[PDB]
């Protein structure tokens, strides 16, 4: 069973459309694989040798944000898929940023970063596990 670990990294949307309604303030850090199939997914990576060691390490080599950068939230979830039908799980762990204006630096891995909404799950391509991921992470975090 491959193994990998993220921080699903959260900050507050700037600004919103509507300020009346139960609404989603939050949005995630997603990175845009620079090859193959240009995936959009929150920083992750390989365990090697704690999971949450795994997502710290691979989201400051990913992202150059670290752990110091961001409050750990109690709410975490794990995706399994088939890579090249090998059983594999990612586990991602929800984060918020304490400075929101905090800057990513993107490695040779990823092309483009985007702070992203569960409503824009089809845009970004995003399986139908990572939209469930965001959807239950803005339910936590807008309770």
């Amino acid at each position: 069973i491959i193994k990998a670990f993220g921080i699903l990294l959260c900050r507050l949307k700037k600004y919103n459309p509507v300020t009346t309604g139960d609404i989603n303030k939050f949005e995630f850090l997603f990175l845009k694989a620079s090859y193959a199939d240009k995936h959009w997914t929150p920083p992750k990576g390989l365990h090697e040798n704690s999971g949450l060691e795994t997502a710290v390490r691979e989201t400051l080599e990913e992202t150059g944000i670290n752990k110091d950068k961001y409050k750990l939230l109690n709410y975490q979830k794990t995706l399994k898929y088939n890579v090249k039908d090998k059983p594999k799980e990612t586990t991602y762990y929800l984060a918020m940023l304490l400075n929101n204006e905090e800057n990513v630096i993107l490695s040779d891995e990823h092309t483009d970063y985007k702070w992203i909404g569960s409503h824009e799950s089809d845009t970004y391509n995003l399986p139908e596990s990572l939209a469930d991921l965001l959807k239950e992470a803005e339910e936590f975090l807008n309770k």
